[PDB]
DNA sequence: GAGCGATACCGTGA
DNA sequence: GATCACGGTATCGCTC
């Protein structure tokens, strides 16, 4: 088909800009402060101005305070970013009935029925870029290509504020010339098992025994990467359905004292039942991050919806079950509700 | 041998 | 010093 990918530029930071235009140009850094000491947390994202000296998503707010003592450091209002995403999403529904809202920030259109080629597609790309900018003053990148994977990759080259097609000739080029670490879904641990195998391009994955791939990365990515290289990949745009919802919070001190921890855990459950709104989970899992940073979870499915009072009682039993089965101290604790009715 | 639920793992910031 | 949120998958024991 023809997929159009849209991805909002430096999204949290851009929305901050738009809600107070004085920040434009100045370096802006949206943070997740965790409240264990001064500026304890992580950098959610940062406009490109600030991104120039080292301050990217995921690194600590202290290491970020080093590189730019003088930047503007805002707290993250995810609820705000959501509300304005929702709208941009709604604007994109007037350009195709077939839409995959992939995240708060990304969405794919199956526009094969709305145009006939890549130049007509592309000129849509501008129609849409121009619409979002007029209606909401956000700028976005657009990736156009024959499937969802290569349309994400078109965009991840052209950003920031860009647009790029990948005609079938260019696709042929990249299965050969593109590095496998720049494939959607190939992160660090796997790019390594692939260097450790001589595969450094997609096309390289065809001329190897398939169980050799299967053995290393699993039948899933094996079959994923192969189809991509045989150009036989083709996955349809489909609306996603939230399958889980939860909240993990951080504790001012570590601990394995059940009564010190309970307050944090009941808080994760209120923030969770508010996010749930009208949805009735049948499954609950308690989730401890250890002080080692490994992640542990205990769970229980019921044959019926979970009242909050239930969530409270089961949550505390699932926690005790975690304290017996593991001795480490716990740093962060939260819950996660799934299997909605 | 495979189906199914619990849990851990990886990814991606989809 | 390491947030938070979440989907999709592999692995492990029970089970038929
Ligand atoms: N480690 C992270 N932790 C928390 N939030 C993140 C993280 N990474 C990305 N995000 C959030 C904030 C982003 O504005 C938003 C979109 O992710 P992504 O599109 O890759 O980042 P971005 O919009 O800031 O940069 P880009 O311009 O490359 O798209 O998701
Ligand atoms: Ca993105
Ligand atoms: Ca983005």
């Amino acid at each position: 088909m023809i997929v159009l990918f849209v991805d909002f530029d430096y999204f949290y930071a851009q929305v901050e800009e738009v809600l107070n235009p004085s920040l434009k140009g100045k370096p802006v850094v949206v943070c997740v402060f965790s409240g264990r000491f001064e500026d304890s947390g992580a950098v959610a994202t940062a406009n490109y101005e600030a991104r120039k000296f080292g301050v990217k998503a995921g690194i600590p707010i202290v290491e970020a305070k080093k590189i730019l003592p003088n930047a503007v450091y805002l707290p993250m209002r995810k609820e705000v970013y959501q509300q304005v995403s929702s709208r941009i999403m709604n604007l994109l529904r007037e350009y195709s009935e077939k839409i995959e809202i992939a995240s708060i920030d990304e969405a794919y259109l199956d526009i094969s029925d709305k145009v006939r080629d890549y130049r007509e597609a592309y000129n849509l790309g501008l129609e849409i870029k121009n619409k979002i900018l007029e209606k909401e003053k956000i700028t976005v990148t657009v990736g156009i290509s024959k499937n969802k994977v290569f349309a994400k990759i078109a965009a991840d080259m052209a950003k920031p504020n860009g647009i790029k097609v990948i005609d079938d000739e260019e696709v042929k080029r990249l299965i050969r010339e593109l590095d496998i670490a720049d494939v959607p879904g190939i992160g660090n641990i796997t790019a390594e098992k692939l260097k450790k195998l001589g595969i450094n391009k997609l096309v390289d994955t065809l001329s190897i025994e398939f169980d050799k791939l299967k053995g290393m990365i699993g039948e899933a990515k094996a079959k994923y990467l192969i189809s991509l290289a045989r150009d036989e990949y083709n996955e349809p745009i489909r609306t996603r359905v939230r399958k889980s919802i939860g909240r993990i919070v951080t504790m001012k001190r570590n601990s394995r004292n059940l009564e010190e921890i309970k307050p944090y855990l009941f808080r994760a459950i209120e923030e969770s039942y508010y996010k749930l709104d009208k949805r009735i989970p049948k499954a609950i899992h308690v989730v401890a991050v250890t002080e080692d940073l490994d992640i542990v979870s205990r769970g229980r499915t019921f044959p019926h919806g979970i009242s909050k009072e239930t969530a409270y009682s089961e949550s505390v039993k699932l926690l005790q079950k975690i304290l017996e089965e593991d001795e480490r101290k716990i740093r962060r604790i939260g819950v996660a509700f799934s299997k909605f009715i």
